[PDB]
């Protein structure tokens, strides 16, 4: 049983989600197992924001026991802007444990380094998600998104309690019952940090979303970069923390990192600015 | 100065936001001037649903001094349904306050009998509004909806404060701000009540949406049509409850009907079934 510890007021720069595995705070890059169901690749992803918001969560790499937090620019909450039709996020967004984009490697499909973090995972059932969720999903196909030069691919997943979970196998199937959906995915990765002042986005394999076997292929990769990473012989780890506390034959292992985490203090969420609301016409 | 005064808590069946003029609660529907500048087209639109949300809130027509509570269907709390790219209202919703689309007389441009209400208004300004608000906005054209066979015109308008309403003249400078917006109102309206098994609407003009001009027309007729409504001699005024405390030389004029009205009780925003979040593929 994972569950959530919230730490503050939702938008507010103190807040922090940590992940409890049956009460006891671990690191929601580390000691959340990539394989639920191995034999049948079934997924563990965490969940990092809901389906249309827009605070811009994320599992931070070097704090303890990697916490959930907003990102920030300039000293101020970071937060995405809405870009016609879209409204704030399109789908359930997260990641996937146990995984590294190796930004000392140039990954040879799309011929650039990786950016530095978990693979993406693009959840897109019908149940709007919550922040520091654990779900089970399936993986159905990826997208080679290059975001700012670098390599960040896109996995398709689904949730596996999903009434549709079990009607939709392969990318194909993506199209047949959200027709569209992958267009727009396509197009909001292409803008969304327009609005930004970033240069627009491009995806190798012509915006090709690629199969589940492919994507397969793509998580063990990366799976594979995070057991060099975490073991210690990573080339360079990039100051990422690696504190755990399930991983004992890791230099790295230590239990007491989760009693040192501070109890939940859950706030009501504090208000986001007006400005928010806008939406871009790009 | 229009305040509001809600009872009970949002998403719940006994939700009730009242308007409020120095304080004193009034007719949603009668008491609310439709011009807020005549002789320059600027009108006073009641805001009824906040953009991005799915509550069917309404002007309750039936109920004394018309508050704006949460549209039943079946027994049920009525909550309109995701179409993909869509997420709930797309415009901020509301009506123009003393005007009314006829019921008993067939119209001869759209060839069919009124909705029985006051005109609607699409606010397209970036500002979410909230429900209840008064709000003075400009016309700046009009489509013509036939809702499930009747005579629905949409009026497209821009709160008087948005940072662009001074480039917004007219139905064609909406194209140019907003590139897009107007086809997917067409769009929405046509298929938003397919998801409720309803068959999807059609647009007079072939779905063209009418200059300001031709708006002005179209919302004055309709305040004609409420002034036969409200001065008593309507052929059948449909169960409307036309109690006002401002026109004292109608029939219906009461004042102590104000003092009538329970103070507020707004309790918080009460949780919305997630079959709610599902979004559809239509
Ligand atoms: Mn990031
Ligand atoms: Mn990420
Ligand atoms: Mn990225
Ligand atoms: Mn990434
Ligand atoms: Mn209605
Ligand atoms: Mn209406
Ligand atoms: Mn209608
Ligand atoms: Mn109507």
């Amino acid at each position: 049983t994972y569950t959530t510890r919230q730490i503050g007021a939702k938008n507010t720069l103190e807040y922090k989600v940590y992940i409890e595995k049956d009460g006891k705070p671990v690191s929601a890059f580390h000691d959340i197992p990539l394989y639920a169901d191995k034999e049948n690749n079934i997924f563990n992803m965490v969940v990092e924001i809901p389906r249309w918001t827009n605070a811009k969560l994320e599992i931070t790499k070097e704090e303890t026991l990697n916490p959930i937090i907003q990102d920030t620019a300039k000293g101020k909450l970071r937060f995405v802007r809405n870009c016609f039709p879209h409204h704030g996020y399109i789908h359930n967004y997260g990641a996937f444990p146990q995984t590294w984009e190796d930004p000392n490697v140039s990954h040879p499909e799309t011929k650039a380094v990786g950016d530095n973090d978990p693979i993406d995972v693009l959840e897109i059932g019908e149940t709007i998600a919550y922040t520091g969720q654990v779900k089970q999903v399936k993986a159905l196909g990826i997208m080679a998104l290059l975001d700012e030069g670098e390599t960040d691919w896109k996995v398709i997943a689904i949730d596996i309690n999903d009434p549709l979970a079990p009607k939709l196998n392969d990318i194909e199937d993506v199209e047949k019952y959200f027709p569209g959906l992958l267009r727009a995915t396509n197009e909001w990765f292409r803008i969304y940090k327009i609005p930004d002042g970033k240069p627009e986005n491009q995806f190798a394999f012509s915006g090709e979303a690629k199969n589940k076997k492919y994507a397969l292929d793509i998580i063990k990769e990366t799976h594979d970069s995070w057991k060099q990473l975490i073991a210690g012989k990573s080339s360079d780890s990039k100051g990422i923390d690696l504190t755990n506390v399930t991983l004992p034959d890791t230099p790295t292992y230590s239990k007491a990192a989760s009693d040192a985490i501070p109890p939940a203090s859950p706030k009501a969420d504090a208000p986001i600015d007006k400005s928010i609301d806008k939406w871009f016409f790009i």
